[PDB]
């Protein structure tokens, strides 16, 4: 099958790209695999495939780290993401985000049920597995559990059957047949869990599929709208119906080529300790445990020689930046456009630890609105910060047409030189806040509310008559013929 | 003579370092020399020495561009600055700033008058030069004049003779025997000019020396205290009295080895058009001229084969970032310490276009103060923003002991993840503002007041009991033996 539709083929694509290191000697899942992976992420090296994981028993399991991290080159920087989506490895972030947005005005292509698939090659019942005996990684030294779930897809369905949600939320091993993890508002897993809690009759039928189709894990990490089944959106984006098989112990459906599938329930009544965990913003607060969601596992099915993907998340750059940040920015871009705001592009600068989104403004359109910074700031902020897709984002930076928002250096320059602190910003204190940002959940204020800002880096004439400067750079402060002469003579004169 | 005491020897040091390209074919001072220099600055290439400048007549003049810009390597990144100060080329920013601060608690070493020097090898009276006939560069295409003065040192003395100030302020050619330029508060050239204006009897005796001792041009770009003669501070820092010769037409004294010296007066009554100019923040606003200071030139003296240094300033990275930003940060560091604030280090991140200063806090000391963020923010802000040394800086970022403020990536991470917008910041609206920042002089508010902020990126426990996190990075989230094993096995496993 194609790499974007089959995790095993995606692994073979990374090998063929020379973007994989296969480590066939024993590696310890207690910190070592994640430490290697962490180093890869901090240095944009090749993805590690741990074929010989101390503790692997009866085919459970190998580990692929850094599945959505960056490559060293500028030319194929986003190649690993492109391989999730059947895009060329040289694809730009604009092209990747466009691809992820493309299904938003297509009819869904619902999944196809098939009788069986590779995820059924092996199975373990209630009496044959113990989750504490599998080689689940300890990802960071102070983590409060072994985080089995960093790159699988939780699958839950509304009680009425009309919406089936696929998402990534973390989970750790609690005991032999339970996980715990984060199920928090406004996330769809939480929205669905609320539905089942209000019905009050049963625990939520659940499955967790690891090593799913790469196009599916990307949609899993994207805040597509409420009520939209991710399977049909992936189908539309890929132009192909995804093949799913039914779970053995419940009536949910999992991708046929899933590497590892857990089947069971998410409790509407029980909780258990989760955390702390070394998280996307680059921190772990040791000892910081909180009661979370509790999942019971009834059954494990898996492929022969199953591979568990893993995110060793933290400081720059990993899946939590490349996927959470970029995919939220993509949804925000569309959200603004649908609210008649003249936004052309959006990206979450890595330099901001993906807590900022930069919004590129079509200033011709802005000038026709005949508005002001204060007015426009408030309007953008109300649209974004009151919507789920702005959940993780605490600062919006508005920039004109000259700035490439996919270039953090240019975003920083515009922010630093065009936005007057205070005067050019509007604070938003009565919006939902992202408590995982340390200044929120470990900060001076309410963990779940406020701390958000819109920073206007549009200059005054951008609202009226048009840009009235040229940059003092090589590109803009010298005529074209001169620039060309200088470039043509550069090595001749003696430069690098 | 030594490179830090003689510009001609500094040029020969850059050659010997393989940090110079000598361009011996004709180069046009109308944009081409500055366009080459601009490209060098944007790419951290070797400094260009234009030995064959179209228009050079009777030894006036060659041009050295990018004299204080960055080298490509990390190891000798600041090598060109180190060569200003007799430091090893591998010196750190901490070492350079320490050197620049070292004279602050030394007795001055006043200059030594000598009868003559190289700057007297050639001279031109009132009837033998015309400033419009020299090969003065047009640095950016929309500049409002040919900026002769981008890296020379203005020399003015208080009417009572007790304080002789050396500083860099821009100036452009106005006519055959006059320059115009910026003389603005709170700069010492302005403070002295005010003294002469209030006496009301004569224009200010003035000289402008280009290609001065490299240690002198660094002090020229530093906001050392009011009333302190830069010559004696340089003497103390270098451990040697600087040799000066008297001007021919006035009683000021210039460095003996100055490449080019203009002698004349700064008017207490006349103004003339200055600007626009492509400036440190990365912008030029074409057409934006304002009346500035007017200088009359009575005499030119110069070395045989004189060399004019030039800053082609604008977007990152040039002298306006490496020198204005870093040297203000150095003075701010000391200012805080003298006000009993527990600041260990200060730097102006290049990513902020040197409009921010990051202040590293000794948090052991902070905890003994038993204070709060709001209190501490206000106190730091009042000390810095009400003092000349904070003039150019609009945002202060307070960070704990784990952050290296000389690393912009770590400053950005701390700012983005530890400072809650609004709640963790104090705005300062009744302080002098830096009008050259586009959001000030071309912004929505008063050009000369406010727009400043203190952003507290100290976490709450840093004020009380101590840091309560570990970073989720390779360094902090894995024990030492593991990290070493991983590094030892890195290339063996197959990584880069
Ligand atoms: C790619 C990726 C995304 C997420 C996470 C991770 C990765 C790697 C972890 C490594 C496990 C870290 C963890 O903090 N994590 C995570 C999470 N969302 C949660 O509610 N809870 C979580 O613990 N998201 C983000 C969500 O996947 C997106 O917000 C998505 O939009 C949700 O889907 P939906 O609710 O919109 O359907
Ligand atoms: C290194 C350097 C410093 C400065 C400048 C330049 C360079 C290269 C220009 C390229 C010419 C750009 C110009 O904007 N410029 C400049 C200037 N100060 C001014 O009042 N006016 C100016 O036009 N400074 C900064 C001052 O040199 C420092 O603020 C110094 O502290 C002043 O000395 P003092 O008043 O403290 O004695
Ligand atoms: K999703
Ligand atoms: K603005
Ligand atoms: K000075
Ligand atoms: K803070
Ligand atoms: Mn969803
Ligand atoms: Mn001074």
């Amino acid at each position: 099958q194609p790499a974007h539709l089959c995790f095993r083929s995606f692994v073979e694509a990374l090998k063929v790209d020379n973007d994989l290191v296969e480590i066939n000697t024993p590696i310890d899942p207690n910190l070592e695999a994640a430490a290697i992976t962490r180093r890869v992420c901090e240095t944009n090296d090749k993805a590690p495939l741990f074929n010989n994981l101390i503790g692997m028993k009866n085919g459970l399991f190998r580990i692929l780290g850094a599945p959505g991290s960056l490559r060293k080159s500028s030319a194929d920087r986003y190649g690993r993401l492109a391989r999730h989506l059947a895009l060329p490895p040289t694809a730009s972030m604009r092209e990747i985000l466009d691809k992820m947005l493309s299904a938003s005005d297509m009819p869904p292509i619902p999944p196809t049920i098939v009788p069986t698939g590779p995820c059924k090659e092996n199975s373990l019942d209630d009496s044959e597995f113990d989750l504490t005996e599998l080689p689940v990684p300890l990802i960071h030294k102070s983590d409060g559990g072994k985080y089995i779930q960093t790159y699988g897809m939780h699958i839950v369905q509304s009680p009425d059957g009309t919406w089936t949600n696929w998402s990534i939320a973390r989970a750790m091993v609690h005991d032999k047949n339970h996980l715990t993890g984060l199920v928090i508002p406004p996330q769809h897993i939480w929205q669905i869990h609320q539905m089942w809690k209000k019905e009050g009759r049963s625990d939520v039928p659940w499955a967790l599929a690891f090593g799913v189709p790469p196009a599916a894990i990307m949609a899993s990490s994207m805040p597509i709208p409420d009520g939209v089944t991710e399977a049909g959106y992936v189908g539309a984006m890929t132009g192909s119906s995804l093949e799913l098989v039914k779970c053995d112990t419940n009536d949910l459906y999992v991708p046929a080529t899933s590497e590892i599938v857990l089947e069971g329930t998410l409790s509407i009544s029980e909780t258990g300790p989760d955390g702390p965990f070394g998280e996307m913003h680059g921190y772990i607060f040791p000892g910081d445990t909180h009661l979370g969601a509790k999942y019971k596992v009834n059954r494990i099915t898996y492929r022969n020689n199953a591979i568990m993907p893993m995110s060793s998340c933290g400081r720059l750059t990993d899946e939590t930046h490349t996927m959470i940040g970029s995919l939220a920015a993509a949804e925000i871009r569309k959200l603004c456009q649908q609210n008649d705001l003249p936004i052309t592009d959006a990206f979450a600068p890595f330099e901001s630890q993906v807590t900022w989104v930069a919004l590129r403004v079509d200033t011709e359109k802005l000038r026709a609105m005949k508005t002001t910074s204060e007015g426009f700031r408030k309007r953008v902020g109300d649209v974004v910060f009151n919507h789920k897709a702005g959940y993780t984002i605490h600062r919006l930076v508005l920039v004109g047409d000259d700035i490439d928002v996919y270039e953090g250096k240019d975003v920083l320059w515009a922010f630093s030189t065009r936005c007057r602190p205070g005067m050019d910003e509007t604070l938003f204190e009565d919006v939902r806040g992202f408590p995982l940002i340390p200044y929120m959940g470990h900060g001076n204020g309410p963990a779940h509310r406020g701390g958000k800002v819109v920073s206007d880096a549009l200059m005054p004439t951008e609202y009226t008559t048009g840009r009235n400067w040229e940059a003092a750079d090589f590109n803009q402060s010298y005529p074209e013929d001169l620039k060309q002469k200088v470039l043509d003579n550069w090595t001749k004169m003696g430069f690098s």
